[PDB]
């Protein structure tokens, strides 16, 4: 059969052919009319039973002979005379109506299939998310209309409570009652909520217009939706889109759908809402306009075991009006006022004509719904009660139900209601238990539910006695939320490259990767010696700081919403941001190397720069506030974040805004200074003082207070505690800025001496000259091999990697290696001839020299990188000359198609030669600089300079030279000019950044730099070396300072929010929205105000007589 | 359509051979010279139009390989029989 | 246009509709050009199937390239890409 | 230093705990230096009694918007009991 639907539900065709009730119509004869107007009690004409087995009995007379004791007519049962047999319709309806097709589907079960048979039917046959709510409206049908006022409003009660829980609305179906009024809701909230209200309607395969429309097994049949005239069969109403049409009986019984549907209403309970969760799902009754089996229906829902709550609304109907007043006269829980029987049971004979025949059994019915009005919540329309049905809907389940707290808590859990629990289950007097609360925190956070984990806060669970190991363990483990695949592939990297079959993750564990994902020297408390032995061993099993813990556990579980919230509490906001923009990077790049189909590089990229402003931007208000109190912040070592500092966090990720911000640029500025106050100074002084050396006694210095936000070295913090005469030449050689102009003085004069070397003439042996240059190149060498083996990093492949990312050291290690290849050959060849330039390892040797020399001066444009103004445009030079790239490959080929024509049409008799490609190259690059060769271009003329080279077909080279300077000039180099023009002020941008950021790692290193220079370094390498056989800058803050500086961050944190919040409730835009809802709700109660002040004037008319 | 016309069932050929031919409303007035241009440059002294010549002068202007329903076997055997 | 489905489609079909109909109006001797008319309605629903194929991308981008080449059925099995090639629609 | 974890905040505080027949001057001398708070332009010594459940919201809104400008714009102190079980608890 290939369907589970066609091999396990069925139909029922009355095969037994009792006759109708007895009599004929008409027509004298009784042969004809007995077999054609004489229909089944089955409810149809004798041949449409069209009986596999009995097709045959028609044609005889009939099957089973007439008289058959009268008794055993009613014989008939549905269960036993009815061959079960296949479904023959099952597919999908549509509905051409406000601008969609509408579609749905049926089923067309039989009627007694089983009831779990419908759940299998719902959730894997049509694949239907399991609700967390099913309301199961009820009602009289075939009613005009209602109130304008109460029609909108019950549809976005009904809408707002259904979307927002996920919800089912079992109806009817048919369109002439309640499920009209569901319908006719749900177009006035269409395209909203069309994908979230999955209604049913549990409708008969009876009374319906087109029945055989319906018909046909797995098809897809066009059915109307116009109100067939001259008729009262009813229509599927167009605007659900699910129906369990029962095949039964015949058209016009209607009633084989209570013993299904409630069936439903009961399965659907004894499932879990949620896995985390142990609540059944819960079932609502909203009984508008109803009628007299339906106050039956109410009675039945009420008195069940256990109880499904109802929902009365006043003012639709009858039965909601009715039940509103008449649960209105009693006791809470007991009996009427004086004697109700006349007014009660008056309007029960009116409403419903009755003349106590039927007067008693309703208002016998109506006294046992008054046993219970707790469930019966009624929505006093009017008087504004409980808002828009959805508070009357989802509290009538939390209303008296005897359900603890915890559970009246959960279940807005599961619904994703906050409003519902703060307002309905945080209401004063209310009491909790001890670990009720925290269990409901757990569920919050491994649910993602953000907006209740404040809510418990707030109210008073407390995350420092909350969260311990198992239960953040737990958080972790979780497959019950919005996981991250990514971060088993992060835990299975460090492990060993493997996983046991479920492993269940350790800290320990989440301790490695934060150290792979943070990098460098970071250690985590996850894997220090006193988490690693007290884990083992499982107040000691708490954490000091909760909220740094569950930071870490929402980004690298991707659960940035939470992250974001989770941020905003505690201390060390700016840090935190850091550490998650760093975590995020780090994630986005394993992300763009692993295979996953998920790629989640560009949300996790855009996670980390969603941090990173954050910390820019808490930068910015604190250097608002106090700049030398934000520049501390920038420096102090955290101590829960491994010692680090919130800058070198920030370098870590390349955070150029936060390292380019004018605060850190300031600092910066501040330590190259060091002890000097070079505001009082000028920079030819510190030169002047650099040869002049007793003139270090008369700089001034700066104080031990002046220098309190600036790191230091240890050596350098103790000379500060008073100034005399040697502290002063310390404070100045290892300043930052006297190393710079202390090397760059030496290198100046390093130049000068290798331009001498290179342009004087060399000899056998090398001047003193060239011997002071290269002792300076192998000294600068073996300083440059310190900087590297003493970086940061642990590991040398990294060290290396880092350190040859830079473009003058790339150039240095040429320089550096070519040099020595060049005093190689120069000093290694023996001179067999007496003039040299006859030895050529010698030439050799110094060509080396005379090339590796242009290393050198390309050099000074790092020490010219130091100014501000120069600086960016050293960058810009490199960056324009990648972006120009492909104009100048385009100018190479104009080049070729011009050289090559040129030189075959004037050299036509040439053999194979390497010269070849030098001419098709050379003149016509030379052009390009404004060299035409004039006395060239016509080799014919009396004034050319090649004569010999007139010859046949020369006369056309004028032309290809001619169009090629067109091209050259007019367009190629005009075109860069314009390419330049347009880039210029986003690369210049770019630029100043990169060049701020830079300024980090050159100021840092020149504090790790020897005093001394690079001919005279090996001193300090020496002697360093030695005292080291014989044996970075920190801030140091006293506690008070300590004191001060986190409450200076709390405090700016606090003004950054409040700045926040007053900017967007003081924009128009936000102004002009909280203008219109105002607007909107006055224009209700001007117009409200305006009919009672017009049913004030029915006073007017009654008081005055 | 909202209140339940259903165009499944309106649509018909006579009742869109209509609508092309139709002078009650805003017509085009270029259709014309469109057709007299796929037709053979001609037309007759009224020319209801047809819908095969909507077809072909759809694949004029959709033009490549377009081949339009209303110039098909099917379309073109069952208007024969219209 | 805004009923039935395939509304890409139908949008860059009616684009080539009117940008052919523009084009043998402005090489007709008739008075009302209405070349500018037409070639502004091709542009309005160009536009139209513009945005809908930046929505689905947003969506999904994956399903969205699905959209320019399955053929269509009722289109002369053409597809929503080449349709729009075929009226010179680069955006 | 006590804490709240609650609204966001730790909420800080302080306590003193002096035994009771403390000098009235001790007082003085323990807010303004040791504890390092400016002198006040006004002194708000609200009473009342104690655990009452709730007002009605019209009032409530109000009297800390009136209780508070009052406070913040002429730097004033409140004098509560502090305990949460009364007039602490509104203010
Ligand atoms: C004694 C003498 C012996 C030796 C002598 C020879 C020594 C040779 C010396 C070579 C200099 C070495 C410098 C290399 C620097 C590498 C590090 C670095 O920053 O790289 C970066 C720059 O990209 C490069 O550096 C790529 C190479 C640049 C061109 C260097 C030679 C050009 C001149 C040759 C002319 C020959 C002309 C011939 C015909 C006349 C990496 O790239 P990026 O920055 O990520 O770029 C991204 C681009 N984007 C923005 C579009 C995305
Ligand atoms: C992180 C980046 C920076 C650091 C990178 C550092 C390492 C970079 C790499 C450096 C090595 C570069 C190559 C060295 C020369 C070999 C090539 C050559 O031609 O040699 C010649 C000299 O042969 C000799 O023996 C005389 C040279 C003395 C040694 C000077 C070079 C080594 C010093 C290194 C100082 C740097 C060390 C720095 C501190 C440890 C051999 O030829 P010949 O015999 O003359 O000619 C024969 C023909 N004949 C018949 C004409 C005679
Ligand atoms: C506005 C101002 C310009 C007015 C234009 C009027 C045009 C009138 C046309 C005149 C052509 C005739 C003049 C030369 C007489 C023929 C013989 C002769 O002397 O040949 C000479 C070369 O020249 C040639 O061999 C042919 C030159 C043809 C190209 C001329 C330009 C065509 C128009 C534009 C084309 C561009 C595209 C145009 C379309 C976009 C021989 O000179 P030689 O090199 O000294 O050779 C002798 C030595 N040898 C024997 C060793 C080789
Ligand atoms: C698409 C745009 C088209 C542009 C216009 C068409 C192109 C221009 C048309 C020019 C007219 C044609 C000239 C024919 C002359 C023949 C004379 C002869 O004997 O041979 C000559 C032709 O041979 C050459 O090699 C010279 C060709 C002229 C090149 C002009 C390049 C500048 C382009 C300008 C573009 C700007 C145009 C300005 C606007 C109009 C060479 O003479 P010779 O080798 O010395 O011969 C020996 C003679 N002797 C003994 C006396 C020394
Ligand atoms: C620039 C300011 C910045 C800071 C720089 C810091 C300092 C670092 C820089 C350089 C260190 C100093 C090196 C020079 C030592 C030798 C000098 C000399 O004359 O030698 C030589 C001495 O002998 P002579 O009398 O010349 O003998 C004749 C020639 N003969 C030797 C070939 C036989
Ligand atoms: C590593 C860091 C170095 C730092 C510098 C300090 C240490 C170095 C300082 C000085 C060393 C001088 C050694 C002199 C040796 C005596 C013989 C001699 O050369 O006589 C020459 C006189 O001298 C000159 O002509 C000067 C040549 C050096 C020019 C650069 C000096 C200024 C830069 C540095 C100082 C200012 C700093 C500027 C920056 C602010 C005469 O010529 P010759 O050379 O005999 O002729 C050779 C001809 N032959 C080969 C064909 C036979
Ligand atoms: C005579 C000499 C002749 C040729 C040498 C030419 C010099 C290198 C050419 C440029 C190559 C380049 O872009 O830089 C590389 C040269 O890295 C080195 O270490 C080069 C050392 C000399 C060999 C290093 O690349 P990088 O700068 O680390 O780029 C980062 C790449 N990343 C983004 C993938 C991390
Ligand atoms: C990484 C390390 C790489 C380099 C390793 C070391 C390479 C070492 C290389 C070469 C060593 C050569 C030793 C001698 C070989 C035998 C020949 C001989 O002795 O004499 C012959 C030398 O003739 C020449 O042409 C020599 C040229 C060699 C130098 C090439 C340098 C390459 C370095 C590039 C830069 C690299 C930069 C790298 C960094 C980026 C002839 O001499 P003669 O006797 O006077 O003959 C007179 C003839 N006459 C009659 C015509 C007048
Ligand atoms: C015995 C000898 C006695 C004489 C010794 C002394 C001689 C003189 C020595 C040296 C020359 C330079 C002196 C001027 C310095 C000006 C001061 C200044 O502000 O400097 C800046 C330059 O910072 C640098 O790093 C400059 C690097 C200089 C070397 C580059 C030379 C380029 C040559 C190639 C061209 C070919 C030319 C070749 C010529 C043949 C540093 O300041 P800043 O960082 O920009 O400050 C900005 C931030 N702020 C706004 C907060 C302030
Ligand atoms: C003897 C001859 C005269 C002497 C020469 C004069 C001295 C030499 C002149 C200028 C040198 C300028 C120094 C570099 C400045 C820093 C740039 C930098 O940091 O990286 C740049 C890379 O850089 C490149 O891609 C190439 C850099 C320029 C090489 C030019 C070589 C000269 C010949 C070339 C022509 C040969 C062709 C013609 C042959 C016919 C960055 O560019 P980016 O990728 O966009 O940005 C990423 C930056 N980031 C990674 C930091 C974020
Ligand atoms: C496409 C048009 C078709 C071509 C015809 C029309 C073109 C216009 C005109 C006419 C063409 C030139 C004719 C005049 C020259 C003939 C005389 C002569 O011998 O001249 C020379 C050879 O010349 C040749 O051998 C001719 C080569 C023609 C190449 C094609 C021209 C480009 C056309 C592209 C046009 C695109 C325009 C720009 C784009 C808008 C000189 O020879 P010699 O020195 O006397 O020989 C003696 C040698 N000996 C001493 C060794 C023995
Ligand atoms: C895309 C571009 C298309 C054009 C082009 O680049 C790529 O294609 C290349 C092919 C090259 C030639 C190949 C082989 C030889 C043989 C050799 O024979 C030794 C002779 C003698 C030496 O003195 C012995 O004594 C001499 C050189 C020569 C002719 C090349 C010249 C340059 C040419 C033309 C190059 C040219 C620039
Ligand atoms: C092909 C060989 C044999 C011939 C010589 C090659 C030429 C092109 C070489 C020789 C020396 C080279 C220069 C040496 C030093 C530098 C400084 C560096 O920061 C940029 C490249 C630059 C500017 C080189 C460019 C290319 C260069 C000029």
């Amino acid at each position: 059969q290939k369907s589970w639907i066609e091999s396990t539900l069925t139909k029922r065709e009355c095969v037994y052919i009792i006759p109708s009730s007895k009599d004929p119509h008409r027509c004298l004869p009784g042969c004809q009319i007995c077999q054609q107007l004489v229909r089944c009690f089955c409810g149809r004409l004798v041949k449409q039973h069209a009986c596999f087995t009995a097709s045959l009995a028609m044609k005889y007379s009939d099957v089973k002979l007439g008289e058959h004791f009268n008794q055993a007519i009613e014989e008939w049962s549905v269960e036993k005379h009815t061959e079960q047999s296949p479904t023959d319709a099952y597919g999908v309806i549509n509905f051409q109506g406000g601008s969609h097709s509408y579609r749905a589907k049926y089923v067309r079960l039989s009627y007694d299939t089983k009831p779990e048979i419908i759940l299998q039917l719902l959730l894997k046959e049509w694949q239907m998310e399991l609700p967390k709510l099913v309301i199961s409206v009820h009602g009289g049908m075939q009613k005009f209309e209602l109130h304008p006022r109460i029609k909108q409003l019950l549809g976005k009660g009904l809408i707002k409570a259904a979307v927002t829980t996920g919800a089912w609305i079992l109806t009817g179906g048919v369109n002439t009652g309640v499920a009209k009024h569901v319908g006719d809701a749900l177009k006035e909230h269409a395209s909203r909520s069309s994908r979230k209200i999955c209604t049913i309607g549990i409708a008969p395969w009876g009374v319906i217009e087109n029945r055989n429309d319906l018909v046909g097994r797995d098809v897809v049949a066009p059915y109307q939706t116009l109100l067939n005239p001259l008729s009262k069969l009813n229509v599927l109403n167009n605007l659900h889109s699910h129906f369990i049409l029962v095949d039964d009986g015949t058209v016009g019984k209607y009633g084989a759908e209570v013993r299904l549907r409630r069936e439903l209403e009961k399965t659907i309970n004894q499932q879990r809402i949620h896995a985390r969760i142990g609540q059944g799902v819960p079932v609502v009754a909203l009984i508008f306009e109803g009628g007299p089996n339906v106050i039956l229906t109410v009675l039945e829902y009420l008195q069940e075991s256990p109880p499904v709550p109802v929902v009365v609304c006043e003012g639709t109907g009858r039965a909601a009006d009715l039940l509103a007043y008449i649960h209105k006269q009693t006791e809470e829980g007991g009996n009427l006022p004086d004697a109700a029987e006349p007014d009660i049971i008056s309007t029960i004979k009116k409403t419903f004509n009755f003349g106590q025949s039927e007067a008693v059994h309703l208002f016998q019915t109506m006294m046992e719904c008054m046993k219970k009005k707790e469930l019966i919540t009624v929505f006093h329309i009017g008087s504004e009660d409980h808002q828009d049905i959805d508070v009357a809907i989802l509290t009538a389940l939390l209303k008296g139900t005897n359900a603890s707290a915890f559970d009246q808590l959960i279940l807005t859990l599961a619904w994703d209601r906050v409003d519902i629990a703060k307002n309905h289950v945080f209401v004063y007097g209310q009491q909790w238990l001890v670990g009720s609360l925290e269990q409901a925190m757990l569920d919050a956070l491994v649910m993602d539910r953000v907006s209740f984990v404040k809510l418990l806060i707030e109210n008073g669970v407390s995350m420092h006695k909350f969260l311990t190991i198992p239960r953040l363990e737990e958080l972790y483990n979780t497959k019950q939320g919005p996981t991250n695949p990514m971060l088993f592939h992060l835990i299975r990297d460090v492990k060993q490259g493997n996983l046991p079959p479920g492993y269940k993750i350790t800290l320990i564990d989440i301790g490695l990767v934060i150290e792979y994902l943070m990098g460098g020297t970071y250690r985590c408390t996850y894997t220090r010696k006193r988490f690693r032995l007290i884990y083992n061993s499982l107040e000691t099993k708490r954490f000091p700081y909760p909220l740094n813990e569950l930071l870490i556990w929402a980004c690298l579980m991707k659960r940035q919403v939470m992250a974001r919230f989770l941020w905003q509490h505690g201390e060390e906001s700016m840090a935190k941001a850091l550490v998650a923009c760093k975590i995020y990077r780090s994630m986005a790049y394993e992300a763009k190397q692993s295979d996953l189909v998920d790629d989640t590089s560009e949300e996790l990229k855009q996670y980390s720069n969603d941090f990173g402003q954050l910390a820019v931007e808490l930068l910015e208000q604190s250097f608002r506030q106090d700049e030398t109190m934000a520049m501390k912040l920038l420096t102090y070592e955290l101590k829960n974040w491994s010692n680090s500092t919130c800058l070198k966090l920030a370098v870590s990720s390349r955070l150029r805004p936060f390292v380019a911000h004018t605060c850190t640029q300031m600092l910066l500025s501040d330590m190259w200074m060091g002890r000097l106050n070079m505001r009082k100074n000028s920079w030819y002084k510190v030169i002047l003082s650099i040869l002049v050396p007793p003139a270090i006694l008369m700089l001034e210095y700066k104080t031990k207070a002046e220098m309190s936000h600036i790191p230091q070295s240890q050596d350098a913090h103790q000379m500060t505690m008073e100034l005399p005469i040697t502290r002063k030449f310390y404070a100045f050689y290892h300043a930052p800025i006297v190393k710079f102009w202390f090397n760059t003085l030496a290198y100046l004069g390093f130049l000068m001496l290798y331009t001498f070397v290179v342009l004087v003439k060399m000899e056998q042996l090398p001047s003193v000259q060239e011997w002071i240059v290269i002792a300076y190149i192998f000294t600068y060498a073996i300083e440059k091999v310190r900087e590297v083996f003493m970086s940061e990093a642990g590991k040398i492949s990294q060290k290396i990697k880092v350190w040859f990312s830079d473009y003058f050291n790339v150039s240095d290690t040429i320089a550096i290696i070519s040099f020595f290849v060049g005093f190689g050959l120069r000093f290694g060849a023996k001179w067999n001839y007496i003039n040299a330039y006859d030895n050529h390892v010698f030439v050799a040797g110094r060509l080396i020299y005379c090339l590796n020399i242009i290393f050198w001066y390309v050099r000074l444009l790092d020490f010219l990188a130091v100014n501000q103004q120069a600086g960016p445009y050293v960058m810009m030079i490199g960056k324009m000359v990648a972006n120009m790239f492909y104009i100048v490959v385009i100018m190479a080929l104009v080049l070729l198609s011009f050289g090559v024509p040129r030189k075959a049409i004037l050299y036509p008799h040439e053999e194979p030669s390497w010269s070849l490609a030098k001419d098709i190259v050379f003149h016509p690059y030379w052009m390009i600089f404004g060299e035409v060769y004039a006395y060239e271009i016509d080799v014919c003329a009396n004034d050319s300079t090649l004569p010999t080279i007139c010859g046949p077909g020369t006369w056309l080279t004028p032309f290809l030279q001619a169009v090629y300077l067109f091209v050259q000039y007019i367009i190629m180099v005009n075109l860069l000019i314009a390419f330049f023009n347009n880039v210029y002020l986003q690369v210049k941008a770019i630029s100043n950044i990169v060049w701020k950021y830079q300024r980090y790692h050159f100021i840092m290193a020149y504090h790790e730099k020897p005093v001394l220079p690079p001919p005279l370094i090996i001193l300090s390498h020496i002697v360093s070396l030695f005292c080291c056989v014989c044996k970075g800058p920190k801030l140091f803050l006293t506690e008070e300072d300590q004191k001060k500086l986190h409450d200076f961050e709390e405090q700016c944190v606090e003004m950054y929010f409040d700045e926040k919040d007053d900017k967007f409730n003081s924009g128009s835009e936000e102004r002009i929205r909280v203008t219109f809802e105002r607007v909107e709700q006055m224009s209700i109660q001007i117009k409200e105000v305006g009919d009672r002040v017009n049913y004030i004037k029915r006073s007017l008319q009654s008081l005055d007589s």
